[PDB]
């Protein structure tokens, strides 16, 4: 009776590859900003760019000590990774990882920038694209970059990280291991809403884990700050702590007892009284989630007056609201 939920975020064509190797930089430069124009497009142009064999190319132009042209290699190969699964692949195989992580130590902002919207487009594939940007060593660098006082870095490193642990519990654990928890807890008491929203969607997917992934963000501290964000007025934030309290709670009745612990069924019960539906179902999903759990649990929820507002919102106008009251009565 317990739900878990993740989020990712994402002509003479032989011939222009063969222009890179001009002596001609105005040449060289062209035909690069042209393929990587037909990357920005559809699968189906993207897949073009591959067959032309571009990309051992564009992975040779990742070293070029000319930035003009590593710009570009860069967003051209950051278009080829907004693709296909197999297109993913495609550029890990071509060696891009070990040089777009060396690209992390770069003092270049642009540069940096540039190689962090790449690799969070390689964590936006599937389970075996994520584990490459993991086993590439990309992990230590992110974490490093959570700590950057660069409000851009450190929003594309966040971007990274969620993909990262958007993924299966191998891939979670990998970032657990890597040490993020403790900044990613720091980043909830950030004044930038920015930031914060970042951070909050890193460790709903870090929540989204098993029961030994959970444990971790609550032994990181991670529930005084999401129980506090209930109380918040800005709707994103608080649809957002919703989602990382909800994963929390569809773990087992340890962890569901130390969001009780934490004080969030009193903010839970007052969130039904809304009349933005967005919040009500959310607040009803992680409601939903405690109530799934033992006798002790249960007793706390009849306790904290939910039991009232939840016959009350069988009557509600949204059906799907209707539904989600009546599965957790049921439960209670
Ligand atoms: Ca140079
Ligand atoms: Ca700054
Ligand atoms: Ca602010
Ligand atoms: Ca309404
Ligand atoms: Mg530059």
């Amino acid at each position: 009776s317990k739900r878990k939920r993740k989020r990712k975020r994402k002509s003479e064509l032989p011939q222009m590859v063969q222009q890179l190797n001009s002596p001609d930089q105005q040449e060289l430069q062209s035909a690069l900003r042209k393929l990587s124009q037909i990357a920005s497009g559809g699968n189906e142009q993207i897949q073009a760019v591959i067959d032309a064999g571009a990309l051992p190319a564009l992975v040779q132009l990742l070293s070029s000590p000319n930035e003009q042209i590593l710009q570009e290699a860069l967003w051209a190969l950051s278009n080829i990774a907004s693709g296909g699964n197999e297109q993913i692949q495609a550029v890990i195989d071509a060696g891009a990882l070990p040089a777009l992580v060396q690209l992390l130590s770069s003092p270049n902002e642009q540069i940096l920038q540039e190689a962090l919207w790449a690799l969070s487009n390689i964590a936006s594939g599937g389970n075996e694209q994520i584990q490459a940007v993991i086993d590439a060593g990309a992990l230590p660098a992110l974490v490093q970059l959570l700590s950057s006082p660069n409000e851009q870095i450190l929003q594309e490193a966040l971007w990274a990280l969620s993909n990262i642990a958007s993924g299966g519990n191998e891939q979670i654990q990998a970032v657990i291991d890597a040490g993020a928890l403790p900044a990613l807890v720091q980043l909830l008491s950030s004044p930038n809403e920015q930031i914060l929203q970042e951070a909050l969607w890193a460790l709903s997917n870090i929540a989204s884990g098993g029961n030994e992934q959970i444990q971790a963000v609550i032994d990181a501290g991670a529930l005084p700050a999401l129980v506090q964000l209930l109380s918040s007025p800005n709707e994103q934030i608080l649809q957002e702590a919703l989602w990382a309290l909800s994963n929390i709670a569809s773990g087992g009745n340890e962890q569901i007892q130390a969001v009780i612990d934490a004080g969030a069924l009193p903010a839970l019960v007052q969130l039904l009284s809304s009349p933005n539906e967005q919040i009500l179902q959310e607040a009803l999903w992680a409601l939903s989630n405690i109530a799934s759990g033992g006798n002790e649990q249960k007793q706390a929820v009849k306790e904290a007056g939910a039991l009232e507002k939840l016959e009350q919102l069988q009557s509600h106008e949204n059906e799907k609201i209707q539904k989600e009251a009546q599965e957790a009565l049921e439960k209670l």
